[PDB]
C-alpha cells in the first residue's frame, strides 16, 4: 500500500477507509477497531456494526451451498459457464446465456430449478419442439424428489392431463412447469397473469417469432403493461428508458439469438431486467493458412490424397466448381456438388458417404442455413482468393474509384454525389482510358489493378474469414484445427488477402514450401479425436478492467462483442474464447483524486508520515467541471447531470463478484499504476483474485504477451505518482495564491516545470535580439544560394578548393515521445498538443506501439515486422534489423502491423477498418517511415566540400551530391544537390538581413529542450505547452514561433524577482530526478513527500 486514505471504500460500512486495509479485505477501523480480525462476518456481528457486509456473506454461502448441492445431486463440479451463471442467478439477475456448442444449458436450467424448488420457489422451463419438453421432463422427474410439484403439457398430451394441468396451473401450486413455445404463444393471457421466479428459454428465437410473447414473458414475472408502453414510448424515440426504483422481478434466462434480434421489442428487456439479447458471434479460431502458387489440378490431387476425409473446395463461380467436379469425379474421389444435389450430397458428406464437398462462393453461403457441422469439416480449399471485381472503363466505374482518383487529382476535395453524375462530370475532365488506367495503377494501394482486361480485383477477405472459419470451432471444450488452402497464382491479390487478413484477423499465410502436410493433418486429426473424447473443463470466467472506451471498442473488434450488460455507470461487454468467458469494462478516467478539503491542500499528517487523502471524481455532463467533494449539483453551473466515478466503483464492486479471475488493463506508465491500484484497492475486499498487465500493443498479440507478464501492482510507480501529484498541488496552490494577490486572478500556477519552461522563453526572446549578426543572402547563377557575413557588395563569387568524398550514413533511431511530437509537429503545421492526441488515438486503435516512451529499443518483433514489409515491397535486402537500445521500459513508437499509410488509407475508403482523419493518417505515415528507415541500411553517400571566395573572405560550405548507395533514404527522403565546378559563381541577387545566431523557440524547439535539459516526462510535454498557452502566458506568430506575452513576462519576473528557488532550472532538474529515483525504488516517498512540506512551509511566508 502507499498508506492513503479512500472516501467510499468501506466494504461494509460505506464510508472512508485506508488503502492499507482494503489491500487486506477489511472494513475500516470504526466498523472494526481490531488489527488483524480472525473473521470478518463474526467479528462484525460481535461488535453490531454488521451492515453492508451481509449481502456479501450470504452471497458467498448461498452461492457455495449451490455449488455443493449441484456436485451432490449431478456428476461433478460446475463448468466456468455455468458457474458464472450460478453467480448471477443467487443475485437475481436475467441474462443471455453466452457459450460455445451445447455446454449444457439444459442441465443447469434444471439444477436451477430444482436448487430453487428445494427453497419453495417456482420456475419455468421452455423448449421450441415438442419432444424437447418430454426428454427434459424425463431428466427431471427421475432426479427430483417427492416435494416437487411436476407437470408437463405438449402435442401428444392426454385427454384429462391437459385439463389437470390448466387446473394446477390456475390453482394448485406447482413448482416446475415444463411445456413448449407454442403454448406460451397460444395462453398468453392465462400465464400473463401468473408470477415466476426463474424462467428458462432454451431458444429465444422461437418464442421471439412473436411479439406478443415478449410481453408475455415479461408480464411472467410481475410487470404491469404500463411500463412496457412508456418504455415502448422511449424506445420508439431512440434512447434509453429506466425501470422504477420499486420493482423486484423473477430470474429470466435465456439463450443466445440465432438469427439478428430484429425488432424494437427486445428493448425492453434492456429496460426490466437490463439485458440485452446478444447472437453467438465466436471470434475463437485455430487455423493455419497455407497458399499454392499454382492451379495445377495435380497438387490438388495430392493434397486431397494428403487430407483423404471432410474437404470443404470453394470455386470462384459455378463452371471451374463443375469442371473441378467433374476432373474429380473421373479420378476416383468421394465427391458431391451444392449446385445439383444440394442436401442429399450435404448430409451424405454429413454422415460420412462423401469425402470431398465441392461448392461456390455464393451457393454454399447462402444454402448452408440448415446444420453446417463443424466436426467434419477439417480442410477448407480456395479454387482461387475469393474476391469482388469491377470495370476499369469510362463508364462500368464505381464510386470509391473515381472518387479516390479525382480527389486526388484535382476535381474533389471532399465530397458526394451521385454515381452516374460524377461519371458524367469527370467525362469532360478526364484524359483518356490508359491515363485513367494509369492514375488507378498508380493512386490505388493495398488492391489489384489488372491493366490488361481493364478490371479491379479486391480480395474479399470477410468471406474468406467465414469460409476457412467453417474449419475450426470449439466443440466439447476443444479448439479444434483446420487448415485453409487458397490456391492463387497472382501475387498482388495474394499480397493484397494477406495484408487485409493481418488487418482483420491478425492471422498469417504461409507458403507451401514452409508447410509439413502430414505433421499438420496429423494435428488436426488428433485434436479432433480429442475433442471426441470424455470432456473435462477448466475454463474460467475473466474480466478486464481498462481505462478508456476506445481500447474497449478496439478490444471487443477482436474478442467479438457478443451480448453487453448495462451496469451503472458502465456497459460490460462480454466475449467467448477458447479458455472460458471474458469480460471487459472501461472506466472512462480516473476515479479517485487527491481532495481539495483538510490538511494541507489534502494530504493529511499524521505520526510524522504524509497520507493523501482521495475522493471520487465526478464530471458534469453539461459544462464539463471536475470535482472532488460530495455534492448533489455542479458547483458550477448548478446542474444535477453527472457523472459519478463512485457508481462507476460500485458497479464494478458487483461485476467482480461473478468473475474468478480479474485483470487491470490500464496504460504501463505511472499514471496507469496509480488508476490500476485505486481500483484494485477498491476490489479487493470484495474479490481475492486481482492482479496486473500492462498491453503495449492493442491487439491479440499484445494482449496474448501482456497475459504472459502478469504481475501484482508495484508499489513504487504509485509513489512515484503520488509524490509527483503533491508537488504539482502544493507548488501549484501555493504559487497560484501568491500570484492571486499580484495579478488578480486565481488559477495561474499549475506547477514548478510550468514556470522554468516559461521562464526558458521569456529570457529566449532577450538573448535572440542580441544574436543579431548582419548577414546577406546571395541567389547564385547555374546554382543555389549562399548565406554569408553581411555587407557584400562584389556581386563576383570565386571557387577556391574544391574536393569530394564518399561517406557511409546511418538513419536517425525510431520515435519516442519527444522526437515524434517534436519532428511530427514541424513537419505538419500542428501542435505538440493535436499531434500528442493524434498518436493516443493512434495507439488506443492498436496501431501503433505505445506512444509514451523515453526509449528507442526495439524487439525481434519490431525488426520482424520491418522485415516482412520489406520483403512484402520487394526491397528486403535494404533490411538491417537493429535493436537500437537495451536499456528500455518499453520499445519506441512503432506501428504493430506492417501496413503503410496508403494500404491504411485503401482499407478506410473500402470501409474495412474505419475511424482516422486525413491527420491520423500523415502521423502514422510518419512514425511508419521514420521506424523502417532505423531498420533500413546504411545510405553511402557522396558530398562535396566547397571553398568559395567572397570579398576577402574564404568561407567552405559542405553539401550532398550524389546518393552513390540506397538505404534509409527511400523512406526518408535524402535531399540532393546541384554541383560546384572549380569556375567563377557571379550573383544574381543579394537580399541583405540579419538573422539571429540563437533563434525563438518553436513548440518542438520547446519539446526537445526540456527533453534535453531533463525537465519533464513523456506524458507531460505537450500538456505543459499548451498550458503555457491557455493562460495567456505565449503566443505564436507569423512563422509559428514562441514568444513570451506581456502577461507571462510580468509573472515571471514576479516569480524570478521574488522565488527564483522554486523555478530554477536546478531544482526542477534534481526534483525530477529524485522523484524519479522514487519511481525506481531508490528514494525514499515519506522523505521526499518530508522535503516538498519543508520548501513549501517555507513559501507559505513569503
Ligand atoms: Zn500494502
Ligand atoms: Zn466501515
Ligand atoms: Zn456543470
Amino acid at each position: 500500500a502507499v498508506n492513503s486514505k479512500y472516501h467510499h471504500s468501506c466494504i461494509n460500512c460505506g464510508g472512508l477507509n485506508t488503502d492499507e486495509r482494503n489491500e487486506r479485505g477489511l472494513p475500516c477501523e470504526v466498523c472494526l477497531p481490531e488489527d488483524s480480525p480472525s473473521d470478518i462476518y463474526r467479528a462484525l456481528l460481535e461488535r453490531k456494526t454488521l451492515k453492508e457486509y451481509r449481502f456479501y456473506h450470504e452471497f458467498w454461502n448461498e452461492y457455495e451451498d449451490f455449488r455443493s448441492f449441484f456436485k451432490k445431486k449431478f456428476g461433478k463440479d460446475l463448468t466456468g459457464y455455468q458457474r458464472l451463471w450460478a453467480k448471477r442467478i443467487v443475485q437475481g439477475k436475467s441474462f443471455t446465456m453466452v457459450a460455445p456448442t451445447g455446454v449444457g444449458k439444459t442441465t443447469f436450467g434444471m439444477m436451477t430449478a430444482l436448487w430453487l424448488a428445494r427453497k419453495g420457489k417456482k420456475s419455468a422451463l421452455v423448449f421450441p419442439t415438442v419432444t424437447l419438453v418430454k426428454q427434459t421432463l424425463e431428466r427431471l422427474q427421475k432426479l427430483a424428489d417427492e416435494k416437487v410439484k411436476i407437470f408437463g403439457f405438449y402435442s401428444s398430451m392426454k385427454k384429462e392431463e391437459k385439463e389437470k394441468f390448466e387446473k394446477s396451473f390456475e390453482e394448485d401450486d406447482y413448482h416446475i412447469l415444463v411445456f413448449s413455445t407454442q403454448f406460451v404463444s397460444k395462453n398468453r393471457e392465462k400465464l400473463s397473469q401468473k408470477r415466476f421466479d426463474f424462467v428458462f428459454v432454451d431458444d429465444v428465437d422461437a418464442v421471439l417469432k412473436a411479439s406478443r410473447n415478449i410481453d408475455t414473458l415479461l408480464m411472467m414475472v410481475g410487470i404491469p403493461e404500463e411500463i412496457i408502453r412508456k418504455a415502448f414510448s422511449t424506445i420508439k424515440q431512440g434512447k434509453i428508458y429506466e425501470r422504477p426504483k420499486n420493482l423486484k422481478p423473477g430470474i429470466l434466462v435465456v439463450s443466445s439469438a440465432t438469427a439478428k434480434p430484429r425488432g424494437i421489442r427486445p428493448l425492453l428487456f434492456r429496460d426490466l431486467l437490463n439485458f440485452t439479447v446478444g447472437r453467438l458471434v465466436s471470434v475463437a479460431r485455430n487455423i493455419t493458412h497455407v497458399r499454392i502458387s499454382s492451379r495445377s489440378k495435380e497438387k490438388l490431387v495430392e493434397l486431397l490424397e494428403i487430407f483423404r476425409d471432410g474437404i470443404l473446395i470453394f470455386a470462384q463461380t459455378e463452371e471451374e466448381g463443375k469442371e473441378l467436379y467433374e476432373y474429380l469425379k473421373r479420378f476416383k474421389f468421394n465427391v458431391g456438388e451444392t449446385w445439383s444435389e444440394f442436401e442429399k450430397n450435404f448430409e451424405d458428406f454429413k454422415v460420412g458417404k462423401i469425402n470431398i464437398l465441392i461448392g461456390v462462393q455464393a451457393y454454399y453461403g447462402k444454402l448452408t442455413r440448415g446444420v453446417d457441422l463443424p466436426e467434419r469439416i477439417k480442410y477448407v480449399i480456395f479454387w482461387g482468393t475469393p474476391s469482388m471485381r469491377f470495370s476499369l472503363e469510362l463508364d462500368k466505374a464505381p464510386r470509391f474509384v473515381l472518387a479516390r482518383v479525382l480527389k486526388e487529382m484535382g476535381l474533389i476535395k471532399a465530397q458526394e454525389n451521385p454515381d452516374v453524375e460524377e461519371l458524367r462530370k469527370i467525362a469532360k475532365e478526364h484524359l483518356t482510358q490508359k491515363e485513367f488506367v494509369e492514375k488507378v495503377k498508380e493512386m490505388f494501394r493495398g488492391v489489384v489493378v489488372k491493366d490488361e482486361d481493364l478490371e479491379l480485383i479486391i480480395p474479399d477477405v470477410y468471406t474468406y474469414i467465414q469460409a476457412s472459419g467453417r474449419s475450426s470451432r470449439i466443440l466439447n471444450g476443444v479448439l479444434v484445427k483446420g487448415v485453409s488452402v487458397i490456391f492463387e497464382e497472382d501475387e498482388e491479390i495474394f499480397e493484397s488477402l494477406k495484408t487485409r487478413l493481418l488487418l482483420i484477423a491478425e492471422e498469417e499465410i504461409i507458403e507451401e514450401a514452409e508447410a509439413n502436410w502430414k505433421e499438420l493433418v496429423h494435428e488436426v486429426e488428433e485434436s479432433r479425436r480429442r475433442s471426441e473424447r470424455e470432456l473435462t473443463d477448466t475454463s474460467r470466467s475473466l474480466l478486464i478492467i481498462v481505462e478508456s472506451p476506445t481500447k474497449a471498442e478496439t478490444l471487443s473488434r477482436f474478442l467479438g462483442r457478443a451480448s453487453s450488460r448495462k451496469e451503472r455507470n458502465i456497459i460490460v461487454h462480454e466475449a467467448v474464447t477458447g479458455e472460458g468467458v471474458i469480460l471487459f469494462t472501461a472506466t472512462r478516467g480516473h476515479v479517485y483524486d487527491l481532495v481539495t478539503k483538510g490538511g494541507i491542500h489534502g494530504v493529511e499528517e499524521e505520526n510524522g508520515k504524509f497520507v493523501p487523502v482521495y475522493n471520487s471524481l465526478k464530471r458534469c455532463r453539461d459544462c464539463g467541471y471536475q470535482f472532488t467533494e460530495d455534492r448533489d449539483e455542479c458547483p458550477v453551473c448548478s446542474s444535477k447531470n453527472i457523472d459519478d466515478k463512485t457508481e462507476t466503483l460500485r458497479a464494478l464492486r458487483e461485476i467482480s463478484l461473478e468473475a474468478d479471475e480479474i485483470l487491470v488493463a490500464t496504460d504501463p506508465d505511472v499514471e496507469g499504476e496509480k488508476i490500476s491500484w485505486d481500483v484494485t484497492q477498491y476490489l479487493l475486499p470484495s474479490t481475492r483474485s486481482l492482479r496486473r498487465i500492462e498491453m503495449h500493443e492493442i491487439t491479440r498479440y499484445g494482449f496474448k504477451k501482456a497475459r504472459e507478464s502478469v504481475r501484482f501492482v508495484d508499489f513504487n510507480l504509485v509513489k512515484a505518482q503520488i509524490v509527483r501529484r503533491v508537488q504539482d498541488r502544493w507548488i501549484g496552490f501555493e504559487l497560484s495564491g501568491k500570484l492571486q494577490k499580484r495579478f488578480g486572478r486565481s488559477n495561474l500556477s499549475a506547477g514548478r516545470v510550468q514556470s522554468t519552461v516559461l521562464g526558458w522563453i521569456v529570457e529566449r526572446e532577450e538573448e535572440y535580439k542580441k544574436s543579431e549578426k548582419d548577414f546577406t543572402l546571395l541567389v547564385l547563377e547555374n546554382g543555389v544560394n549562399l548565406e554569408v557575413e553581411g555587407k557584400i557588395a562584389d556581386d563576383v563569387v570565386t571557387v577556391v578548393e574544391l574536393q569530394e568524398a564518399e561517406e557511409e550514413k546511418n538513419p536517425l533511431p525510431p520515435y519516442t515521445t519527444s522526437s515524434a511530437l517534436s519532428e511530427i509537429s514541424q513537419k505538419l503545421r500542428l501542435g505538440v498538443q493535436e499531434v500528442m492526441d493524434i498518436l493516443q488515438d493512434l495507439f488506443e486503435k492498436g496501431f501503433i506501439t505505445y506512444h509514451r516512451t523515453d526509449s528507442t529499443r526495439i524487439s525481434l518483433e519490431g525488426q520482424n515486422v520491418a522485415r516482412t514489409y520489406l520483403r512484402k515491397i520487394g526491397k528486403e535486402d535494404i533490411f538491417m534489423g537493429r535493436s537500437w537500445s537495451t536499456e528500455g521500459a518499453h520499445e519506441a513508437i512503432r506501428p504493430v502491423k506492417p501496413i503503410d499509410a496508403r494500404e491504411l488509407e485503401e482499407m478506410i475508403e473500402e470501409g474495412l477498418i474505419a475511424d482516422l482523419t486525413k491527420k491520423h493518417l500523415r502521423v502514422y505515415e510518419l512514425i511508419f517511415n521514420r521506424f523502417l528507415a532505423s531498420q533500413s541500411a546504411a545510405v553511402k553517400v557522396k558530398k562535396q566540400i566547397v571553398t568559395v571566395d567572397v570579398d576577402g573572405k574564404r568561407m567552405g560550405i559542405e553539401q550532398i551530391v550524389e546518393i552513390l548507395r540506397d538505404g534509409w533514404n527511400l523512406f526518408v527522403p535524402l535531399t540532393v544537390s546541384p554541383r560546384f565546378e572549380h569556375r567563377t559563381y557571379k550573383i544574381k541577387e543579394k537580399k541583405f538581413y540579419k538573422k539571429h545566431t540563437v533563434p525563438l523557440f518553436t513548440q518542438a524547439s520547446i519539446v526537445e529542450e526540456m527533453k534535453k535539459r531533463g525537465i519533464g516526462r513523456p506524458s507531460t510535454y505537450a500538456k505543459i505547452v499548451e498550458v503555457l498557452f491557455r493562460r495567456g502566458y505565449v503566443y505564436e506568430d507569423k512563422y509559428k514561433r514562441v514568444r513570451p506575452t506581456r502577461f507571462g513576462v510580468m509573472v515571471y519576473s514576479y516569480l524570478k524577482e521574488r522565488y527564483e528557488k522554486y523555478v530554477t532550472e536546478e531544482t526542477t532538474r534534481r526534483l525530477e530526478e529524485i522523484m524519479d529515483k522514487v519511481e525506481r525504488g531508490e528514494e525514499d516517498y515519506q522523505a521526499t513527500l518530508r522535503l516538498l512540506y519543508e520548501e513549501i512551509k517555507s513559501l507559505m511566508e513569503e
